[PDB]
């Protein structure tokens, strides 16, 4: 049944405190299975060590751009892209756990952990998982973004896995 991967956060190299997550591979096998793998780092590259490039309070928290660390890169487990796996589950509120695109069908690492409900990106983006533990790291996290997205300290996943 569903996975459940954690980040450890840190600012400015300093432990925050640990996020967890729940996939939705009952759903969004796919999706589901990428975010685990880069987690984890089974296939060589993932999560672990890459930023939070972009922080906007009320709105989401984006990482997972481990090759850029900007927002221009990241890759998925599959390919540079994968495919849109479906919008059956819907932007409903904050811990959210949707995926960054850039148009139809280009889902490669990057993705929103929401911090407010974002119903504007249903049927755009692929929701895929939750915030199950740790949402006020998340909240703390938040602070540290800023109105066009830019951290104001650096937001880092020093260490990643599956809890199981």
């Amino acid at each position: 049944v569903n996975p459940t991967v954690f980040f450890d956060i840190a600012v400015d190299g300093e432990p925050l405190g640990r996020v967890s997550f729940e996939l939705f591979a009952d759903k969004v096998p796919k999706t589901a299975e990428n975010f685990r793998a880069l987690s984890t780092g089974e296939k060589g590259f993932g999560y672990k060590g890459s930023c939070f490039h972009r922080i906007i309070p009320g709105f989401m928290c984006q990482g997972g751009d481990f090759t850029r660390h900007n927002g221009t890169g990241g890759k998925s487990i599959y390919g540079e892209k994968f495919e849109d796996e479906n919008f059956i589950l819907k932007h409903t509120g904050p811990g959210i756990l949707t995926m960054a695109n850039a148009g139809p069908n280009t889902n490669g690492s990057q993705f929103f952990i929401c911090t407010a409900k974002t119903e504007w990106l249903d049927g755009k983006h692929v929701v895929f998982g939750k915030v199950k533990e740790g949402m006020n790291i998340v909240e703390a996290m938040e602070r540290f973004g800023s109105r066009n997205g830019k951290t104001s300290k650096k937001i880092t996943i020093a260490d990643c896995g599956q809890l199981e």
